[PDB]
């Protein structure tokens, strides 16, 4: 017994990855992330020029999960393109590229350039939905019309398989729409659900104080607070998009979170919070733990329970 | 020391009550609520007709909180009317009457007959905005025009100060429209957030099944998991509508949770999964560990603390 298993036309050891923005940042955490255990690696969501970033702290992590308002502190495009084309070592694990531009004019530049890597090395690309739009909007993928036109003019301007990044969804409408959109792309062959809560707050009793700097201490929510919202984007999308691959993110800590994730619709399980806790030591640990549910309940491959989330009558 | 609160033309012994939905059905319900040591208690939204609401299992509770699809059960309008006008003690602690219509006109005709009671007896209007639209569109208060409409209508029909119950929102776009949208209207003076957090989904591992059985599943999440969500909904609106006051509800299991939604903005605060859970000897812990916290601050009274969230820089 061993979690292989293909696609996308790769071959992922296992279906752990960590979530885009966590230990991927950098040249030394993607060097990491590829001698680690897991079955694929995404680099941080980049911007054309590179960020600082939001003021620090930024980033704060408890109990039951995360909280952040990063403000995308990326290196830029050119590295990541850089290390995708000479750097990364296809030989050891796929790679997923993660863009998140500006404007739409920004994505579309970014993708002409990305195209001829994505032929040449097999990186794939992951857009990250949850980017900021005209005034008085909201984030993109919450904006039906601006993701049909983001969708269009990526796909045109790419003209390869990809994927998207999506935030939660907390209305039936809502997965309704979102799909028949995705739906009208036939280049969109993979759907990550979910992105962090969006702008929740924590708030410390005893200095009676918020714990990020940013936005007056609101960000976007990671971890165990997550996961039931998480497993229900899965299965939505998988329900509504049978042609696409879903890939989970969300609230993964254990072996039994990944387990539930596969059983919702999940081809990948991507690990944030949990990731950035504990280090790249927890893909050997949720590797172990699936595979020990795996062999308890006679299950040999991945395939046999994926999306298989039984109803009640 | 005190948890004493004047508002609304009412007195509050303390802060806290019951969430609608939670305790608060029957007549036997009620009167429980009001034998409890809460400070104020609400009746389950009601529609004119009664209803068995969805088939069972429809509600479960876990460690981390809970998941419903209730599909609102109710003894109908008339019920809850009599109890306002002809059962409830009012010398005991004030009521709430919470209403969700399935149509604008379902809840202009609620109301109409609600005035004269609330005017007599000092009974109070929660408008439960979490109802369905038309199917196949989002619930009404995330379709803001839809929002406008019922608010302007039962406005009219009402003719007294009355609040709403407010999903969550994850967006800052969202904050600003929906209280735009709440500041349109003078006789709105509380907000409550928030209702449950919209079609999670909760599965168990060993069984490979949700554990509820209308909506494949899908069920609005109370509890723990949420309350970074609703401490944000709390400090959003508080900073938005600063004519109106603002009620906590999500993710309270103790004083300390209280605390934070108090030094969010909140003035009443609501228990709905903790006191399903644990039943209605929760009012008297909470009230003992907020009245701890306080007096090891130094707090004597609530407005001391209440919407005193510092924020960093
Ligand atoms: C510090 C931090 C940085 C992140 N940066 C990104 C990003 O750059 N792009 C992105 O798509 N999601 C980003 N996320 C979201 C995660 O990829 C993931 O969707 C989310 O944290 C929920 O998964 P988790 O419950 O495992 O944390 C970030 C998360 C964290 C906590
Ligand atoms: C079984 C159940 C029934 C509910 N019914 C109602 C309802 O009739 N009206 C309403 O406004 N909110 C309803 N809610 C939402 C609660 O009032 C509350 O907003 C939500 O559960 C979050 O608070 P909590 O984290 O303390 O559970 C219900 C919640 C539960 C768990
Ligand atoms: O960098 C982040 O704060 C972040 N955190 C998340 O939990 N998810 C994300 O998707 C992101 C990046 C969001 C984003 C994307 C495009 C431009 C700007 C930003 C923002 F970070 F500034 F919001
Ligand atoms: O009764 C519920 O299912 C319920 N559960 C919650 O956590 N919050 C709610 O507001 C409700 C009632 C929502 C509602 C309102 C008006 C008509 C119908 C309904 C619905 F339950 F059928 F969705």
């Amino acid at each position: 017994m061993c979690l292989k298993l293909n696609l996308l036309d790769h071959v992922f050891a296992n279906p752990f990855m960590n979530a885009a923005g966590v230990l991927c940042s950098t040249e030394e955490d993607l060097r990491c992330m590829t001698a680690s255990s897991s079955g694929a690696l995404v680099s941080k969501s980049c911007t054309s020029a590179p960020r600082d970033g939001n003021p620090e702290p930024r980033y704060m992590a408890f109990p039951l999960g995360s909280i952040n308002s990063m403000g995308l502190p990326n290196l830029g495009f050119d590295f990541y393109l850089k290390y995708a084309s000479d750097l990364h070592d296809y030989s050891k694990k796929p790679l997923f590229l993660s863009i998140s531009g500006l404007s739409v004019e920004e994505n579309v530049a970014m993708v002409r350039r990305l195209a001829p890597v994505a032929q040449e090395k097999g990186v794939l690309l992951e857009l990250n939905l949850s980017c900021p739009n005209v005034p008085g909007k909201p984030q993109v993928a919450y904006d039906f019309e601006a993701m049909r036109t983001y969708l269009q003019q990526v796909s045109l301007a790419y003209g390869l398989p990809f994927g998207v990044k999506m935030p939660p969804y907390f209305d039936i409408a809502h997965f309704d729409t979102a799909a028949a959109v995705l739906n009208e792309f036939p280049l969109v062959k993979f759907v990550t659900c979910v992105n962090s809560v969006g702008n929740g707050l924590v708030i410390d009793a005893e200095s009676e104080s918020v714990v990020i700097k940013p936005k007056q201490g609101f960000g976007g929510l990671g971890g165990k607070y997550i996961l039931p919202t998480a497993l229900a984007n899965v299965n939505a999308f998988y329900r509504r998009c049978p042609d696409k691959l879903v890939f989970g993110c969300g609230g993964v800590y254990s072996g039994e979170d990944a387990f539930l994730h596969i059983l919702a619709g999940a081809s990948m399980v991507q690990v944030g919070t949990a990731l950035q806790e504990e280090g790249p030591g927890i893909f050997t640990r949720l590797e172990d733990e699936l595979l020990e549910i795996m062999a308890r309940k006679g299950y040999r491959t991945l395939e046999e329970f994926r999306g298989r989330v039984k109803t009640i009558e």
